[PDB]
């Protein structure tokens, strides 16, 4: 049956955020953990798989690393406007990371051409009122969430996701550990 405890798999934050998605991930391109934790080990995906349904895996890029941050973090904006999500995220971590074939802003579009994104949608969608508000709406939800770092996981803006706490001496127990400890987050 099993059961999670305050200040252990998760912390309960002393200012919760109304309004916020009911599960959102703070991630970024460039960071090493962020690899392991979407590319390796696949916690998002595993997460999303026991989520009591009609509820929706939210992700949003941060800007505070590396020289494209606030970039990407609008590139992103484009992939959720353009809803290529699901294109974009293994090829932009390899880019970034891997191949590090990402130093320039034009070699974000690359990537998304390379996927199959039209240039055209990815040239409109950049420029577009739309993906302006949903940069806002990233940094706004950090800020607000008062984010510390990433990966990062928040549920109803109430809870975040506390891994520390969690087994990490099995990878496929933590991840079935993390998945299962958000879906007892959001049945709460």
């Amino acid at each position: 049956n099993a059961q999670i405890t305050d200040g252990k798999q998760y912390i309960t934050l002393d200012k919760p955020i109304a309004g916020e998605p009911q599960v959102l991930e703070f991630f970024s391109f460039y960071c090493p953990h962020c690899y392991q934790f979407e590319e390796v080990l696949h916690v998002s995906d595993n997460v999303r798989q026991k989520l009591p349904e009609g509820t929706k895996m939210t992700k949003y890029h941060v800007e505070f690393l590396g020289p494209l941050g606030k970039d990407l973090t609008q590139a992103w904006a484009v992939a959720i406007a353009l809803g290529v999500e699901d294109k974009i995220t293994a090829p932009m971590f390899e880019a970034v990371q891997k191949t590090q074939t990402v130093q320039s802003v034009a070699d974000i579009r690359k990537v998304f051409v390379d996927a199959g994104v039209k240039g055209e949608d990815y040239d409109a969608a950049w420029n577009s009122f739309v993906v302006k508000s949903l940069v806002a709406q990233q940094e706004k939800a950090a800020a607000d969430l008062q984010l510390q770092g990433v990966p990062a996981m928040y549920v109803n803006g109430k809870y975040q996701l506390n891994p520390q706490g969690m087994d990490t001496s099995n990878m496929d127990v933590f991840v079935a550990q993390y998945a299962d400890t958000v879906k007892q987050l959001v049945e709460k």
